[PDB]
């Protein structure tokens, strides 16, 4: 019989500085819980349930220190419950609540859960989370569901509304809005040599593990002794920091990059802020802000392109995907424009295949819950758009392997940007390529089992064949593009006997796909 207002904090919902914490009230309770729920609706990988887990313990500690009283459950003590549901109605029960309150969540399926939450004699308030740039209330009027807003429309927009890297007179800072076009250097040797250390934090997890096993909840991936992930805002901080003092300098420029050969080729000059935006811990207006001013304090050495390459990806398509998905769903998850049926090849939850690309892209995802945005699109997303997978089961591999997907984020970029599944809403043209992109913004091609240079036949790199096998499959869609229809006369003008033997090939590959 103790508190008159009960309010949940989600696991993503670890915003330190949110409005329920200005003022200390003791008819107040926070709830946090390690829920079995949110294990069952995708496998995650162990390090991305060790990275939560940590997290929310971690912030229930700061506001316990900051005089809020704070409840956090974890697994041994929710499931004593049914579900998320449940708990909330015992524990109100319990302390004889007159309130509960929680926080907008980030998923359709939990926004629908806790907006059907009915509590006998209680008042159910939500809240924004008070994190991302767009206000929620403005997303329909922003984002008409089923239209195909261009993101570099909307991304100039919030470049005028907030101010940033504009000039007095309300221009794009350096004379155009994008600088995508500086951005697409490959690392020469010399490049490698000047690698930074990542920064890598030594958070235990013994203990979190065996608290999952004890529990039996399944997860996908590895993780030893140690977390090397931010699991509170001062490490995210220090994160935030490294980033721009080590690797804001060559973010643009090596943006697009993939490697092989270093130890270090996992981080490149990224941030790995994601986990730490997507659970809340950071804003993305103070990473934003950190970025610019970063950027003024280096005199020069911190190029534009490499502050507006960062800038377009957090106030561009971090906002930009999630409008789209509040749009859009639920239907947008039933979309799948191309068909595509075939599943998802084994090697996908193992790293076994002789594609030196997707080895190192999967291994890398297996190793760390993280793969860098290129391998993302470039690397598994366009094997899985080329050779058709079924887009149910490339959401559940994207959305449940990497530690910052979900699924506001993951889904439009899955779905939508690298699979073309909603016929180009989220991102205009599919991002279909051949084994010469990889070549080209990477080694990965000198350390194959395959040649990069033939297109049919024995050896063959098979993203070659694979990629005119889909480019002609769907040229009636794709060729009313104008741009695109140039790469129909590179196929146009080879021999009928090459022509077949690239499609028998492609065929080839195809029924062999577990072998590749
Ligand atoms: C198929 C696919 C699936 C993806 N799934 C996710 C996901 O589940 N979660 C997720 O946060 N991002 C997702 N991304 C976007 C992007 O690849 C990741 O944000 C990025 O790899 C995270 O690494 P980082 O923090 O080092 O990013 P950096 O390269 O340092 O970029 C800076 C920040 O920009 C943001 N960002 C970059 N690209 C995008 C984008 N396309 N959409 C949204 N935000 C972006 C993130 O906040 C990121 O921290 C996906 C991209 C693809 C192509
Ligand atoms: C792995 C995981 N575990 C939990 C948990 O146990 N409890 C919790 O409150 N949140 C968790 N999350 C985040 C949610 O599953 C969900 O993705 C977000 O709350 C959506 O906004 C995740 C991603
Ligand atoms: S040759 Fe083809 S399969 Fe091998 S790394 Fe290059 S792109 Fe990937
Ligand atoms: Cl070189
Ligand atoms: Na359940
Ligand atoms: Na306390
Ligand atoms: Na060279
Ligand atoms: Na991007
Ligand atoms: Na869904
Ligand atoms: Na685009």
């Amino acid at each position: 019989m103790r508190y008159s207002v009960v309010r949940l904090i989600l696991g993503d919902q670890l915003n330190h500085a949110h409005s329920w914490f200005s003022e200390h009230r003791d008819d107040v309770l926070y709830l946090i819980a390690e829920l079995h729920q949110e294990q069952e609706y995708v496998r995650h990988h162990i390090q991305k349930q060790c990275a939560f887990f940590a997290a929310m313990q971690a912030f229930a500690d700061y506001l316990s220190a900051e005089g809020h009283h704070v409840w956090h459950l974890d697994l041994d003590a929710s499931a004593q419950y049914n579900d998320l549901p449940d708990l909330i109605a015992q524990i109100c029960q319990q302390v004889q609540a007159d309130a509960f309150q929680y926080q907008r969540p980030d998923e359709y399926r939990l926004l629908e859960q806790m907006a059907n939450l009915r509590l006998s004699g209680i008042t159910i308030g939500c809240v924004d989370t008070e994190h991302f740039l767009l206000p929620f209330a403005e997303i329909p009027e922003q984002f008409p569901a089923s239209k195909a807003v261009l993101m570099e429309h909307f991304y100039r927009r919030m470049r005028k509304r907030f101010g940033y890297l504009m000039t007095a007179d309300g221009k794009p800072e350096g004379g155009q809005w994008n600088f995508d076009a500086d951005n697409r250097n490959k690392l020469k040797s010399p490049d490698l040599l000047q690698l930074p250390t990542p920064l890598c934090f030594d958070n235990p997890v013994a203990s979190i593990k065996a608290r999952i096993e004890r529990h039996r909840i399944p997860s996908i991936g590895q993780v030893g002794e140690s977390l090397l992930w931010p699991i509170n805002r001062a490490q995210a901080l220090s994160l935030l920091a490294h980033f721009c003092q080590i690797c804001l300098p060559n973010f643009g420029r090596f943006q697009d990059a993939m490697t092989a050969q270093h130890p270090h080729r996992w981080s490149l000059y990224h941030s790995r802020l994601s986990f730490a935006l997507n659970s809340k811990l950071l804003s993305p207006r103070e990473v934003i802000e950190a970025t610019i001013s970063a950027y003024r304090a280096a005199q020069g050495q911190i190029s534009l392109a490499q502050v507006e390459g960062f800038v377009r990806q957090i106030l561009g398509w971090r906002e930009y995907v999630r409008g789209m998905y509040w749009s859009n769903m639920p239907h947008y998850q039933t979309r799948n424009h191309l068909g595509a049926q075939r599943p998802l090849p084994s090697y996908f939850w193992n790293g076994q295949t002789k594609m030196r690309c997707l080895q190192q892209a999967i291994t890398q995802s297996l190793d760390f819950g993280y793969a860098h945005h290129i391998q993302r699109l470039m690397v598994t997303g366009n094997f899985a758009l080329l050779t058709e997978c079924d887009p149910d089961q490339v959401d559940a591999w994207y959305l449940g392997i990497y530690i910052d997907a979900i699924e506001w984020v993951e889904l439009p970029n899955t779905r939508g940007m690298a699979l073309f599944a909603d016929g180009g809403l989220i991102a205009t043209k599919p991002y279909s390529a051949s084994g010469s992109y990889i070549n080209k913004m990477s080694d990965y091609c000198a350390s194959c089992a395959y040649q990069v240079k033939l297109k049919s036949g024995e050896k063959a790199c098979p993203l070659n064949s694979l990629y005119w096998r889909f480019m002609l499959k769907h040229r009636d869609r794709l060729a009313n593009n104008p741009r695109i229809g140039m790469l129909y006369k590179t196929w146009d003008k080879m021999t009928s006997d090459s022509q077949q033997a690239i499609l028998s090939t492609a065929d080839a590959y195809l029924s062999q796909i577990e072998s590749l």
